[PDB]
């Protein structure tokens, strides 16, 4: 199951609503049942001159372990959406692996508003795809997403009631990594 092919960014998005503070997933639709895993993710990306860069932790929710990565890409010029290199970093922000160029990451800004976004990710390592993945953002962990943002969801052909809400999760997150 490969990510899917039609995904475009919403136009006119204001590119200063998304990177702007901290995101916290709080709701993720993995469109491949193979998954057992739910995870807890948190962010802060930033943008200059058209160069993206941002700090990226996960917890997995059921095996109860994090990591840490820091992602680094261009924007396209056709709209809100960046391809990213990774490395993986400690909790000190301290490199551990440096990108492997055979990995990436596509996020597709859907909507995005003072409160809240939409965006899609294409997670790929090497051949492999991990399946699209969408997650409505937050500023505020445990808050519920704008009314603009869930209707984002929908015109994006998904359904809120399928996404794995994490403020339920018992997630354990790092906020001193996800500052400034
Ligand atoms: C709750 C939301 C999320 C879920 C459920 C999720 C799920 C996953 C999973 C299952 C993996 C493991 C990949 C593997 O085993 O090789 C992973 C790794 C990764 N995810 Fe996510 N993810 C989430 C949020 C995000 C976000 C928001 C981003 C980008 C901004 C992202 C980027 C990455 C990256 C770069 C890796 C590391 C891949 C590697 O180690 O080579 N994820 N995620």
């Amino acid at each position: 199951m490969d990510c899917s092919t039609n995904i475009s960014p919403k136009q006119g998005l204001d590119k200063a609503k998304y990177f702007s503070g901290k995101w916290y997933v709080t709701h993720f639709l993995d469109k491949d049942p193979q998954v057992t895993d739910q995870y807890c993710s948190s962010f802060t990306p930033r943008e200059s001159d058209g160069t993206v860069k941002e700090a990226l932790y996960h917890y997995n929710a059921n095996k109860k372990t994090s990591f840490y990565n820091i992602g680094e890409g261009k924007l396209e010029s056709s709209g809100l959406q960046y391809t990213a290199k990774y490395k993986t970093v400690d909790k000190k922000k301290a490199v551990l692996k440096e990108a492997d160029e055979k990995n990436s990451y596509t996020l597709t800004v859907l909507e995005a508003d003072d409160s809240s976004a939409l965006v899609h990710i294409c997670l790929r390592e090497g051949s492999k795809d991990l399946g699209d993945l969408y997650t409505v953002l937050t500023h505020q962990k445990d808050a519920e997403p704008s009314a603009k943002v869930k209707s984002a969801v929908t015109q994006a052909g998904l359904q809120l009631s399928q996404f794995v809400g994490t403020k339920d999760l018992g997630c354990q997150y790092d906020d001193q990594f996800t500052s400034l």
